[PDB]
């Protein structure tokens, strides 16, 4: 869930560094078609990455497209893509714990309505008098 205040200083030494070690780490294979030629082919370019507090799960957010064929087309690629991508990281040491990387939809299409009662009520009287 979560934890809260900060606490300790290297907290947010390894929240960062972490972040941006994956960050720098998966935009750099995006680079090389050496390991990930269907991704390279794609052309795929990373723009944020969401880590949680827990430092459990890895979100990353990835440029997409204004198509779900083709963003479900690129994220199969992509994801499949994943697992490799992270033993390929792993070879750094000097990250410490290197949590599972989840791709996530920036447009993610949410359309959720929160309308339960249909009726207009309400309280007034314009009457003067």
């Amino acid at each position: 869930g979560s934890s809260g205040s900060s606490g300790r200083k290297e907290d947010h030494a390894r929240l960062r560094a972490l972040n941006g070690l994956l960050y720098k780490a998966l935009t750099d294979l995006l680079c090389t078609p050496e390991v990930s030629q269907e991704l390279y082919d794609l052309n795929v370019e990373l723009s944020k990455v969401s880590l949680t507090p827990d430092f459990s799960a890895c979100r990353a957010y990835w440029k997409t497209t204004l198509s779900a064929e083709q963003n479900a087309h690129m994220e199969a690629v992509l994801q499949r893509s994943a697992a490799h991508m992270r033993h390929l990281l792993m070879s750094q040491q000097t990250l410490r714990n290197v949590p599972p990387i989840v791709f996530v939809q920036d447009k993610g299409n949410a359309a959720l309505a929160e309308l339960d009662q249909l009726l207009a009520v309400a309280d007034s009287g314009p009457s003067s008098g």
